[PDB]
């Protein structure tokens, strides 16, 4: 069952075995992933988060993020520690009462404190649209529908060296697969259609590291949704997906009754399908209970490509057709070394204080703020443009914007900017070297906003800068709860920091 938009959401340890393999997580709501928090848009959600952690090896403090909503007026709500809050400490609770209004699609939520979500506390979240515009191209969306893709990882987080290349030992289709090494026969993934029917398949990425190949043998997917944006219809018969992103695809079950492979292959880890890794089962009802028999083809004809992506929607681009043709216009020096990134020569170390309690404090400039050359200030209702020109080691990277989507007027592996119809996103590969992907939106959301590549080994080797966007109007347009304002001083005098 999904739950919300009024809910209770307990943090466990628990020992799970996705892959055959046994090891001790961190999980909401007692799953691999958590439960489904849904509702409609507009909606208020009352997510009350019960730290219930005991193993330090993951750590005992927690906070969420609610990957892709916007957070207007509620930044204390948004989840990355130190920069919205203070971590709620084991035995204590925390209400995330935020409003998702004009935002429909689908999202996720995880872990935004370190490396934790790895460690398992990810799970999907959905704001349905009861007047859907793409509702006709469909007659099934529910929870059956939505396909995770996950990295799995038999090491602990917290033992995982800093700026190291770290790789996974399984995907995991739907919270199962199989491991890389010393494979098993461990259970699959089983998602289950009718012949005939068409169904709004809602493909998630709650990857912490690995982009993803993702293909169904014999179908084929037309995209509908991306990152919460609604597109035109994009038929495609392969998606690569980055960490974090989300796409909805209209599957029509119109192959022959029977069994199809649903193939997932990550960018590293194990290549292939050997001992059905990267795998789960596309399920026709009335078909054998049996592996499916179907070949992925050796090339895939129509792939994904970013640029032939356009919103449903008249959305356009804010600014002027050309390159600094923004009110605030921005490149980013990306870098990495001796196991550090730096975004404009600074690494980022997430300060003592939070973000947003400084200003809330009365700081009030972007060079009063800690840490020191991580946050840049944005000025209100003016159109800021960002390059991101790759090149850093470990690409391709998936940069993300909180509390915005954004047009993609520049996309990967291709030169030609775009000021007409890009597509809108949230979080967006950056490419290879010699690339220019470049972003732009309007500033409408007074708060501190993560900006930051979405490979989580990569934000904690320092991958990141804060957005302090409207300085002045932070503190009248998001007014704190008094749950929020004791989250630092209870920290705080749990861990001995003086502040
Ligand atoms: C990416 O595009 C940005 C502009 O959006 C380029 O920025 C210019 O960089 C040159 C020096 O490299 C400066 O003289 C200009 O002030 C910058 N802004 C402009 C021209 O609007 C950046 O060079 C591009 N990077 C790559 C690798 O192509
Ligand atoms: C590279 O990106 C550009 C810009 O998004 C793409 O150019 C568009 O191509 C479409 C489809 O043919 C035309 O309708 C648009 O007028 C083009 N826009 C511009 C500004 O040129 C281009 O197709 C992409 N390249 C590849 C190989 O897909
Ligand atoms: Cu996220
Ligand atoms: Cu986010
Ligand atoms: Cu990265
Ligand atoms: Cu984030
Ligand atoms: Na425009």
């Amino acid at each position: 069952a999904q739950i919300g938009p009024v809910t209770d959401l307990h943090i466990t340890n628990a020992n799970i075995s996705p892959d055959g393999f046994s090891r001790p997580a961190v999980l909401a709501g007692g799953t691999f992933p958590g439960p489904t928090i849904a509702g409609n848009t507009g909606d208020n959600f009352q997510i009350t988060v019960f730290n219930d952690l005991t193993d330090p090896s993951m750590l005992t403090d927690t906070s969420i993020h609610w990957h892709g909503l916007f957070q207007k007026g509620t930044n204390w709500a948004d989840g990355p520690a130190f920069v919205t809050q203070c971590p709620i400490i084991t035995g204590q609770s925390f209400d995330y009462n935020f409003n998702v209004p004009g935002q429909a699609g689908t999202f996720w939520y995880h872990s935004h404190l370190s490396t934790q979500y790895c460690d398992g506390l990810r799970g999907p979240f959905v704001v349905y649209d009861p007047n859907d515009p793409n509702a006709s191209l469909y007659d099934v969306d529910d929870d059956t529908t939505i396909i995770t893709l996950a990295d799995w990882y038999h090491t602990l987080a917290q033992q995982e060296p800093i700026g190291a290349a770290i790789t996974a030992d399984a995907t995991l289709i739907n919270g199962l697969g199989r491991s890389f090494t010393n494979t098993t026969a461990s259970p699959l993934s089983v998602i289950t259609v009718q012949s005939g029917k068409r169904y709004r398949m809602r493909l998630v990425s709650i990857s912490c590291d690995p982009n993803y190949l993702f293909s169904i043998d014999g179908h084929d997917m037309t995209i509908i949704e991306v990152d919460g944006v609604n597109s035109q219809q994009l038929t495609v018969d392969q998606i690569q997906i980055f960490a974090a992103q989300r796409y909805s695809f209209v599957l029509n079950a119109n192959q022959p009754v029977g069994n199809y492979w649903i193939r997932a292959q990550p960018n590293s880890g194990g290549q292939g399908f050997d001992g059905g890794i990267n795998s789960a089962i596309l399920r026709y009802e009335g078909a054998t209970v049996e592996d499916p028999t179907t070949t992925a083809p050796t090339t895939f004809s129509n792939p994904l490509v970013e640029t032939d992506l356009h919103p449903l929607a008249d959305l356009g681009v804010p600014g002027q057709p050309f390159r600094g043709g923004a009110d605030d216009p921005l490149v980013l020096n990306l870098a990495f070394a001796n196991g550090r990134f730096s975004i404009d020569g600074v690494s980022f170390v997430p300060p003592t204080v939070p973000v947003l309690l400084q200003i809330l404090s009365g700081a009030q400039n972007a060079q009063d703020l800690l840490p020191a050359g991580s946050v840049i200030s944005l000025p209100s209702n003016s159109v800021i443009e960002v390059a991101l020109p790759a090149g850093a080691a470990g690409g391709p990277h998936p940069f993300h914007l909180h509390g915005h989507n954004f047009a993609v007027v520049q996309s990967a592996n291709n030169a030609t900017p775009n000021y007409v119809n890009p597509i809108w996103r949230d979080t967006v590969s950056i490419g290879g070297t010699g690339d220019n992907v470049t972003i732009r939106f309007t500033t409408n959301n007074p708060g501190p906003w993560f900006l930051h590549c979405h490979i989580d080994w990569h934000l904690e080797a320092g991958f990141a800068i804060v957005f302090a966007e409207d300085i002045p109007d932070t503190a009248s347009a998001n007014p704190v709860p008094q749950a929020w304002s004791d989250l630092c001083p209870a920290y705080d005098q749990a861990h001995n920091i003086s502040t």
